[PDB]
């Protein structure tokens, strides 16, 4: 069981990202947020925020890129409105 985890990226305009615990409630919308799950992983960037969040996210996602090679499945998307797919609010949230 995979240990789904929480990595968030935004910090308004002091952008920063680290580990976080699950959270789909407590999410941020709008900065860009990556939940680890096992081999899967969807890097739900929030459409909200913006080069701050994207770019430390990008770079995290790129850091896990190199780690796994992509072997993992990923799903990033800086996203806002409905930015709520049952599938990942579901897998850290459901």
């Amino acid at each position: 069981e995979y240990k789904p985890r929480l990595l968030h990226i935004s910090g308004d305009k002091n952008a920063k990202v680290a580990e976080v615990p699950l959270a789909t409630s407590s999410l941020n919308s709008g900065d860009c947020f990556l939940l680890d799950a096992g081999l899967t992983i969807y890097q739900f960037n929030g459409s909200k925020s913006s080069p701050q969040e994207k770019n430390k996210a990008a770079e995290v996602a790129r850091a896990i890129d190199a780690e796994r090679k992509g072997l993992p499945k990923v799903e990033v998307f800086c996203e806002t409105d409905s930015d709520i797919p049952a599938e990942f609010w579901k897998l850290l949230g459901g």
